[PDB]
């Protein structure tokens, strides 16, 4: 059930404010913290969100995404970040600058490219040389923010890259 | 995927490259609203307090009016939230709780940048 969050290394997040209190529990598995979040099992709210600390193998739910108002993220080497994919808007205004969402596959029905990686193209678009345009996995992005959308290096040797099909909300 | 027992149309939902707007893809069903939320098919089941919604078509734990066939086009089915009346407030879903006849669902806004 893991696999249905979006997964964001060695980040957390942090909120303050009255009312809502997040949930933890000490556990063996970041599996286990996405079950209980799915089911929203034994959660006085609405899960958006959670955070395994690898650290202390403990888990925190959250009522809040990344995107929820009055939110911040903070780097962490024992945390990880999964946000519920219901939260995470899955369509685009206008070029998609800020698309964010787990969308992996071009207008072609071809797979995409880690952008980490470099098989089978090669390419400039590192994580590390856009530091806030979340170039993670395979998902399809828009780092440079041009027309056409997001887009992604198919993993078919024949195509270096392709724009994804990506609904606009309107 | 959103289920849609015994239906179909004339990889987004199945093999088509695109759904009627049954299985269909989530990741091609808009997840957020506009305004009232009138036009929400998204599958959200749960409300504002975390409490699972209560099927449309079940008359327990909370009897009510709101048949899927009074309101054919609504999209009231299963338990996922909706707006068939399009009334502010946004939408919502009768709980599963007997303690809590309805409640909203914290569904956000797309024009939220």
């Amino acid at each position: 059930t893991i696999h249905e969050f979006k997964k964001s290394a060695k980040t957390t997040l942090i909120k303050i404010d009255p009312a809502l209190k997040i949930k933890t529990k000490k556990v063996n598995t970041a599996d286990q913290c996405a079950d209980r979040c799915t089911r929203n099992k034994g959660l006085p709210f609405t899960c958006k969100a959670f955070v395994f600390d690898k650290a202390r193998k403990q888990c925190l739910w959250f009522p809040f995404n990344s995107m929820s108002s009055g939110v911040k993220k903070e780097f962490g080497h024992e945390f990880d970040l999964y946000e519920n994919k219901d939260y995470i808007r899955n369509c685009i205004i206008g070029k998609g600058r800020s698309y964010k969402g787990t969308v992996s596959i071009t207008k072609s029905g071809i797979k995409c490219q880690p952008w980490s990686s470099m098989i089978p193209h090669e390419h400039s678009f590192l994580p590390s040389s856009y530091r806030g345009k979340d170039l993670q996995e395979n998902y399809c992005r828009n780092p440079r923010g041009e027309e056409g959308g997001p887009w992604c290096f198919t993993s078919n040797p024949e195509v270096r890259y392709e724009v994804c099909d990506i609904p606009q909300c309107s």
